[PDB]
């Protein structure tokens, strides 16, 4: 009894693009050989559907959106957790209020709008604020490297709220992510864990700091670092070669 | 030499919907009679295109998006102003930093994310923050009526920044808008002002507090309060009846 899990963007696709019929057909052959297929991404269902196509649920045995907090199996939602339901309203307004003070008190040069973004399964926090232009993204991306503004706020928030059992991952250029210790991709394992001898995980951001790293290094997982989806298929075809 | 200007959502359409070929054909006949057609909405070009169709620029003589800050004439962008270019970076970070403090210091019960949204031509500010559910919108919409949380912050921001020559309009349920005194729909008049004896304005939010109100009551405008786009056509057809 085996299952194959894939990150989405860059693993089953090019970097930011739709899937190939070469990929689909490689997956179909996987399934046809007796594997079950699952998918896991920090992305919300809408974006995953957008990259795998409308028939995503009919194509994979499991679909873990936002790293598993929204979960489908056999085309059937069977789990839904939220940031709000985990923490609760108080702890949430507390974290937010303090983010807003911290940020309001920075001596950085460019600040715009959308500094604290509350999302189903994570806080996204930006000192410059994500209502900023691409250019301003880069000016600031360079500032941060010199001053570690994201690093500091994280230290500050960590030590304001040790009881919150929260984890901090640095997002892209202007933003960092906060979520309860555990809500990386390994969240989803709790669900397939008990049903498969072997679990293959495919992903591309499996270096430390990456979002595949946790699940990849997990010992219940048989990890597979890939570069592009081209690799992914080779691995599949060899898996089925035998 | 005449021009007909229309608000978009609710004036040329139903409330939140596409335009009718009954509307289009009424507009076409207007144009064919020698009128010029213009369009003005706080909405950004994308949303206006989405409601009038892809051939929007080819259909109206002028298209004033975000109340004129982005402007097309004869299918040709001829004006682009921004909040940033008006105020300048300093004055902007100052306003924002203070919004964030104020908000962080509220004793309201539900706060989420996206409290201060920096947009091309206006600040949108939300105490609860617009990352909130519809239900939470209503809980809070009712709170505000009792406590006037939006009213207070506005007083506070007004008196922090009198020199900023800013105007404050209450948005929907959870949000209020801030922008330089003048950037309501009458912004656009500066452009047609000098080319038309008569300027008809059609709109539906022409009561005080509304976004049609300024332009409607303007004396360079021949105002027309309508209910639905059905009215709009009657007015047109009678205009062309003669
Ligand atoms: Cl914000
Ligand atoms: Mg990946
Ligand atoms: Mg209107």
């Amino acid at each position: 009894k085996a299952i194959l899990l894939f990150d989405v963007d860059g693993t089953l696709t090019p970097p930011r693009n739709p899937e190939t019929h070469d990929m689909k057909e490689a997956l179909l052959k996987a399934r046809a050989a007796g594997f079950k297929l699952g998918v896991v991404g920090g992305s919300d269902f809408a974006k995953q559907k957008e990259q795998l196509g409308e028939s995503i649920l009919e194509d994979f045995d499991y679909v873990f959106s936002e790293n598993g907090l929204l979960a489908y199996k056999d085309g059937k939602e069977f789990h839904r957790n939220s940031l709000l339901r985990a923490l609760g309203n108080e702890k949430v307004v507390a974290f937010v209020k303090k983010c807003l003070h911290l940020i309001a008190d920075l001596d950085i040069p460019v600040q715009r709008g959308t500094f604290v973004e509350f999302r189903n399964g994570m806080f996204n926090v930006s000192p410059i604020g994500r209502n900023c232009s691409q250019q301003e993204r880069d000016e600031f991306e360079n500032l941060d490297k010199e001053r570690h503004i994201r690093e500091k706020l994280i230290r500050e928030l960590k030590e304001a709220f040790p009881d919150y059992q929260l984890a901090y991952s640095v997002g892209g250029q202007i933003s960092f992510d906060v979520f309860p210790k555990g809500w990386d991709k390994t969240y989803c394992l709790q669900f397939v864990e008990n049903d498969f001898e072997t679990i293959h995980f495919f992903g591309d951001k499996t270096s430390e700091g990456g979002n595949d790293y946790e699940i990849f290094t997990d010992s219940r997982t048989i990890g597979h670092s890939v570069k592009t989806y081209k690799d992914t298929i080779a691995i599949l075809e060899a898996l089925l070669e035998d």
